[PDB]
């Protein structure tokens, strides 16, 4: 592995077709016999892998030790038609058979595989290297012929990326991808994470922020996965662990806690819509169910008490799974704006960001990084606006001992981390707490549970406030969140109709009131008269609630104009009431509506159109790459594919700084300085040697 | 075929047939894919109606009762809000399909404590079922056309 | 998938399709790796025929 | 109408130059160059 590392060192900034490139070819060629040999090694045991564990090798397996024979073995491995007969006549040496011939073929197969890994994965990526670097040397695949096998079993670990590297050019790097790695990312709410993060960039994002909003999610899906490990399963003591499993155990199964909350609440009212009012009891009335079963009543009650549980749950469950993400969010772009912006050293937010001024009680906390990954965040900001500001002003803003930062550079201390309660009290940053709970308090999410959990409760008072519960369904089913979309998306304009309605009601009014007030007595008796208009308050209700409702308007409403000096003017009252209000401003509230849908289709159409046209990394059309046959194809999967650059940054991250290569160097060094220029952008590997691929 | 020899037993079952002409002719086809096209979301706003005015019955019963009394009658009134079923099942049926919403249908707020109370209950309906809940379902057809 | 299990066996499988020798290529391609007499008895293929 | 009135002039000012004309896809042939381009090149305030 050492030495394909070095020919892979001798690889770093070839161009196609380079010199370098070409003479590895020879020296690979000029051994071709102990190249074959290598590869021949490491095929015949990953296939090996695969045969013991295949149906027709375990027909012949009958010792119910779980051992075979030699001879049995011999004619296992003929039969499936692989190996030829030297190849298991090898295979049988290697096999550690004992005096009875009796060969364990489950530490045969697995015997290899391990310690020959690295050095497969290298030697696939070393062929992959040259071939896509050399294409047009006919000696070269013969070897990859020869390593299809290897090739093919480690495609899904080998990871590639194009990068616009230091010497001005389009490189393309190669790396491992983990199993954990790939596993994670193919989870079902990563999946739906990145089909969120997709829409927002292309639908309401720019091409100057469209990288650093890539690498701030990937840098949030990073630390959703661990969130993800870490709930996962496989007298002090004895209570955290259960507790840890409790509260592990809410926060895998959140999603379905709310399914359960929202079936319960359905359960209620079904119930509840069996109440009956009745004087007598089962001049105040009674409220009662009404059944013959006799098991309603105490299920309501039973009902009742287990949906407060799961609301009370749903709350633990969200703080254990979602709030970490959210103030993770918050610390990581405060962080960068206290280093890259000086936004509490030089601007100093006037007053009217209430998110800026609220985060001014995190600066000098001493756990003010704890879901950040960054914790010397505080000694980076000294360290950049210090002469300019002041070392002890900028430690007296972030809380920083000066004296304290050479000692834990001389040396390390250990104290004793006595595991009491009541050391436990005074080891809590109430600060931090009070600035966290702040951030949670003003969470959309948080407060709808919030709210869901008090009227639980309420519930309790009175049964009738569990219907409140049922609203739910507008979040619960996705569908009606699209539906209800369509209507707050022109929730403003639906709004100024509204009271635009309102005004254009009340001139009707102010006329009516001056002029044809006789016309609006709405009592059939003859002494007592109902006068609707003789205020204006009154009239303007009226106006309001029977002649908006109203199919034909405020005429049908009010009482005939018919032989009458003013029925001209009361006919175009009428008319211009019905078309004004009834026919123009409802039309205008339904056509706001009819509108929303369009503009929200059209979306999804456009994210879908442009992520199947261009290129979500380099931004070339698609056009361009399919002139080589599924171009596009190819180069969203394998060159510029999104999901590797995600796989690299997890590599560099757990890569050790001492074994970064220059390319995987000179990317971690950027992505410290926060600076994007390694993502290609206009450009590709394919287009910079569009002469010597072509 | 079972329907034509259901037709045996009441030649009225010979209707059903006549449905026939939803893909006997590819013109009402396509009109018909229009409704088809967003028939889950035209199921998911019915049933969103269904809750919308199951809260309006909640209301009712516990605060307007005394205005649904459907009876001319003097000595043997029509309560139709004093059950939650019989109530909820007044607001699906006369409700909805009423031009003016539930309003038109109970008896007048005026000169009532709860008036204003009534006002807002009955402009809300009218705005939240009559106009916007109705507009979804004529705007996902229109949209289907589109 | 689970109704299509009925017809693997049946003489006259490939009734409509017009690849009458589905059988027998089955057979060649994963016979090796997952026993012959295992395939025939699936597809129900008389091997000494 | 209306709507993509706003959506139109939106969509022109994001893909072509209004000095010049050229579409922004001559200009992302290098990185960030429609973005200079407008800002520094054909600035149209710079004109002014
Ligand atoms: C008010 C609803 C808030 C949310 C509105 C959306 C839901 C739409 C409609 C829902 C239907 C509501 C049920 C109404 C029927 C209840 C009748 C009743 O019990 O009326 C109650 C009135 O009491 C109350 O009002 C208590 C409620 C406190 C304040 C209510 C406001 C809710 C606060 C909301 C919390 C956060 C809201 C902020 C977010 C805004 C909304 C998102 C009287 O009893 P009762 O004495 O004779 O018996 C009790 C039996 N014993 C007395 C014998 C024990
Ligand atoms: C005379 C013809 C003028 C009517 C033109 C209508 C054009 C629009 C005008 C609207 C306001 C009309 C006020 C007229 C000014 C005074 C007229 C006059 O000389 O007044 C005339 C009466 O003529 C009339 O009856 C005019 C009737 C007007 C009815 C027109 C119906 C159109 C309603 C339009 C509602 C506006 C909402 C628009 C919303 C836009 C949404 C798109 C004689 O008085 P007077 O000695 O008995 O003492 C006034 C009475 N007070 C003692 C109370 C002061
Ligand atoms: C039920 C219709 C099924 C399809 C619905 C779509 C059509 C929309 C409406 C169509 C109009 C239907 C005509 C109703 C009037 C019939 C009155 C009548 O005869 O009512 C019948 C009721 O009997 C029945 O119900 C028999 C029917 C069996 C079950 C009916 C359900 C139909 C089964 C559907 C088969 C597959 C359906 C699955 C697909 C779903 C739909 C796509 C009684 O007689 P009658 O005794 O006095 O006389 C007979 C004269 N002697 C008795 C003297 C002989
Ligand atoms: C008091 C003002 C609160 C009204 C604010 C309305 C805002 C939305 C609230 C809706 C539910 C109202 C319940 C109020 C809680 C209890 C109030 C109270 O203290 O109750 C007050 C009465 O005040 C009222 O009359 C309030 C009347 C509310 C009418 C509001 C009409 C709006 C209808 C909205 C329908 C919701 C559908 C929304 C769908 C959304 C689609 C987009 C005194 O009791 P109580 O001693 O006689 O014993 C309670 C009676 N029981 C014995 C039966 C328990
Ligand atoms: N750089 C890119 N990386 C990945 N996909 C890209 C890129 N540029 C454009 N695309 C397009 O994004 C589309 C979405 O990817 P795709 O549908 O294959 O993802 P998936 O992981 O299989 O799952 P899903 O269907 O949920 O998106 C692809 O069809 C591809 O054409
Ligand atoms: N010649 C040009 N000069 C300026 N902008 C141009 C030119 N050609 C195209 N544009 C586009 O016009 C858009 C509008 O400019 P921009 O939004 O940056 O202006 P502003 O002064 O920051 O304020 P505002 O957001 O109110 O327009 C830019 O995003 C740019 O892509
Ligand atoms: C240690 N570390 C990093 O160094 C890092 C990162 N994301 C970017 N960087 C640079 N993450 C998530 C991280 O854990
Ligand atoms: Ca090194
Ligand atoms: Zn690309
Ligand atoms: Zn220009």
């Amino acid at each position: 592995k050492d030495m394909v590392v070095m020919l892979l060192s001798l690889l770093e900034g070839n161009v196609v077709n380079g010199m370098i490139a070409r003479q590895m070819v020879d020296m690979l060629v000029e051994s071709s016999s102990n190249v074959e040999m290598i590869l021949k090694f490491f095929d015949m045991f990953l296939k090996l892998k695969d045969i013991v564990g295949s149906e027709a090798f375990q027909d012949y397996v009958t010792d119910p030790r779980g051992l075979i024979s030699k001879k049995d073995f011999q004619k296992a491995m003929d039969s499936q038609k692989q190996f030829t007969g030297p190849e298991i006549q090898f295979l049988l040496s290697c096999s550690e058979a004992d005096e009875n011939e009796m060969i364990n073929f489950e530490e045969f197969a697995n015997r290899f595989q391990e310690p020959a890994r690295d050095i497969g994965f290298n030697v696939a990526v070393l062929l992959t290297n040259l071939s896509e670097h050399v294409p047009h040397d006919p000696r070269l695949r013969n070897f990859l012929e020869l390593a299809e096998s290897i090739l093919e079993y480690f495609r899904p670990y080998l990871g590639r990326i194009e990068i616009m590297g230091a010497s001005r050019r389009i490189e393309r790097i190669y790396f491992e991808i983990s199993e954990t790695n790939r596993a994670q990312w193919e989870m079902p709410q990563v999946k739906e994470s990145k089909r969120q993060f997709i829409f927002d960039v292309v639908n309401e994002g720019g091409e100057a922020e469209k990288m650093e909003l890539f690498v701030s999610f990937c840098e949030d899906t990073i630390f959703e996965m661990q969130i993800a490990a870490q709930i996962s399963e496989p007298f002090w003591g004895e209570l955290e662990v259960q507790r840890v499993k409790f509260l592990n155990y809410l926060s895998r199964n959140f999603y379905t806690l709310r399914f359960l909350a929202l079936f319960l609440a359905f359960a209620i009212n079904f119930i509840l819509l069996f109440y009956k009012v009745s004087d007598s009891p089962p001049n105040m009335v009674y409220y009662f169910l009404e059944e013959s079963t006799g098991y309603m009543e105490p299920a309501l009650w039973c009902l009742s008490l287990l949906h407060t549980l799961v609301a009370f749950l749903c709350i633990i469950g969200y703080n254990c799974l979602k709030v970490p993400l959210v103030i993770f969010k918050r610390e990581k772009e405060l962080a960068r704006k206290l280093e890259f912006d000086g936004l509490y050293i030089t601007e100093q937010p006037g007053d009217d960001d209430v998110k800026g001024q609220w985060d001014r009680l995190v600066l000098n906390t001493p756990s003010f990084p704890s879901n950040y990954w960054d914790k010397f965040v505080k000694r980076k900001v000294l360290d950049k606006h210090g002469d300019i500001f002041g070392r002890e002003r900028i430690a007296e803003l972030l809380g920083m001992d000066l004296a304290s930062l050479e000692i834990t550079a001389h040396n390390e201390r250990k104290p004793d981390p006595p595991p009491g309660l009541l050391t436990w009290l005074m080891s809590i940053d109430v600060k931090y707490q009070i600035w966290k709970f702040g951030v949670i308090f003003t969470d959309n999410s948080f407060l709808y549970l919030g709210w869901y959990m008090v009227m639980s409760l309420l519930g309790h008072y009175n049964n009738f406030f569990f219907a409140a519960h049922l609203l739910d369904i507008a979040m619960g089913v996705k569908t009606l969140r699209t539906i209800l979309s369509s209507v707050t998306h022109n929730g403003k304009q639906l709004v100024m109709t509204v009271g635009l309605l309102a005004v254009v009601v009340y001139l009707y009014t102010v006329v009516a009131f001056n002029f044809f007030r006789k016309f609006y007595n709405k009592s059939e008796d003859e002494d007592e008269p109902d006068m609707k208009c003789d205020d204006m308050m009154t009239c303007y209700l009226f106006h309001m609630y029977v002649g908006v409702r109203a199919g034909g308007g405020i005429g049908d409403e009010i009482e005939d104009p018919a032989g009458d000096e003013y029925e001209l003017y009361r006919v175009v009252f009428d008319i211009t009431f019905f078309f004004f209000v009834i026919v123009i401003l409802l039309a205008i509230i339904q056509g706001l509506i009819i509108d929303a849908f369009g503009e929200l289709r059209d979306q999804q159409e456009q994210v879908k159109e442009d992520m199947e046209t261009k290129c979500f990394i380099c931004g070339i059309g698609s056009d361009y790459f399919d002139t080589t046959p599924h171009g596009f194809e190819t180069h969203t999967l394998e060159e510029h594919n999104l999901a590797n650059y995600m796989f690299f940054l997890m590599y560099l991250i757990n890569k050790d700084e001492t074994e970064h290569t220059g390319q995987e160097s000179y990317v971690w060094k950027m992505y410290q300085e926060r600076c994007w220029d390694f993502f290609p952008a206009g450009d590709c590997f394919r287009k910079q040697y569009e002469d010597q691929l072509s």
